[PDB]
């Protein structure tokens, strides 16, 4: 019954502080939801097994252990949701270097089984100006719109295998109050 | 051998419009092309198997019995296709308060085995005009919102037809110029 | 553990001729990549199945056989990788008068089991300049050379939402034919 919700956007886009402020509102009402990252998730479950020490050490793993740990984040995520509604922070598709990474290949969603993909939105300038402020970090706004276009083609692939909504908010400067109202309004 | 044929379009396209002209011109050539709409197709399957006497008491039904019903509309029409050619009028996506839902899934899609998945656009100006013009709209938003659901519609056929083999066809629907997508359609079937 | 790598792009946009000078100059440095044709394969496949002997043969069989003989496309590459990396040059869909139609089906992905996909695109206007100029063209505009590189975008992250396999999109602009090997070189580490 509880609902397993996915938040995408690139990096820049403000979608983690919108899941913050949205549960943060959810729970004046009395509805919990439970936020974690889709990837420290899979990092937990690799210290589980002996397998890391370090979270640099993820991405020198094989193929496969790497496709079962995505199967035990998933299905961990699965288990949360008996215990709480669960948003979850993860990304559509990863840039890079060798290309556009899907953050939920299939073998993911048929062990979470999302019921809404958010994809969270905004302009290339306002996302290329937020990654100037953050003094923790340089590509220029077409790359910026590549990747929102991938994560478009990538979410709604998701929404075909699963069934789950998918839903883009628009996360603007000035307006950012206006993301959560939305948001707070899908899901109830 | 026969074919099925799936026409896609957001409200006021008018792609239903365009597929009934394209079944009665092919008609005239000895093609037979049942017309069928997606949508009610799974009404009658939950009517013969008790779940529903109501089309409005199916959205809510539980989503575990919801997706069998969608299994076995998409079933029935690739049943249909034992006796005629059949083109389904359904949406690529439909446009939910919730976000765009994906109008076949996967465990459709495996049943209905579909050949050919047309998407039906134009501007969104001429979407926006047409839809005004309709004293049955008090429910249809923008231009930029328009032109997002033919996108995530591309996004949503192309993966129909990654998963099926179905091409994808896409067709211009224009002002003035719809006499022009008929007789391409036709084409298409022919 | 050998990679297969699949590059893709709309006619014109010099894929194929973007490979020929990447797989040449890997193995300047030690790294051999076996470059192949996915309908070459499936071509070569019938052969043997005494289903053609003609590739005019090829596009008129049932299309059951016809899915049978793209699997056994997949699976043979599949099986090529065991003894080197290999480079399959192929289309992300195929513009044809009905429609687009993906070029690796779900099926062909099982078997297959890229590592890459790789989009090699450029702007409408560069492509349709090529395709005059090419007196090997045998008529359509910019604004429909776009809409299949919108196509082949969906198809492209479809795949790698189906296998694991990365999406990589390379720029090979007029005047820059060499900076576009740079960065493929540079996917191949
Ligand atoms: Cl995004
Ligand atoms: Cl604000
Ligand atoms: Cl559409
Ligand atoms: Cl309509
Ligand atoms: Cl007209
Ligand atoms: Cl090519
Ligand atoms: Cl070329």
């Amino acid at each position: 019954k509880n609902k397993v919700v996915v938040v995408t956007g690139v990096p820049g886009v403000g979608g983690t502080t919108l899941t913050q402020k949205t549960i943060e509102k959810l729970k004046e009402e009395g509805i919990e939801y439970k936020m974690v990252n889709f990837g420290t998730v899979m990092f937990e479950v690799a210290k589980e097994e002996g397998l890391v020490e370090d979270r640099d050490q993820m991405r020198k793993l094989d193929p496969d252990t790497q496709k079962r740990i995505q199967k035990l984040a998933g299905r961990k995520i699965a288990e949360m949701a008996k215990e709480s509604n669960v948003i979850v922070d993860t990304h559509s598709t990863v840039k890079t270097p060798k290309g556009y990474l899907a953050g939920l290949p299939i073998w993911v969603l048929e062990e979470l089984n999302p019921d809404i993909i958010v994809i969270v939105e905004t302009s290339s300038d306002e996302i290329l100006m937020r990654r100037l402020g953050d003094a923790t970090r340089i590509e220029l706004t077409s790359d910026i719109d590549e990747h929102q276009f991938m994560n478009r083609c990538a979410a709604m692939a998701y929404g075909v295998l699963t069934g789950a909504t998918v839903k883009i908010i628009k996360n603007r400067d000035g307006l950012l109050d206006k993301a959560v109202e939305e948001l707070i309004s899908v899901l109830k």
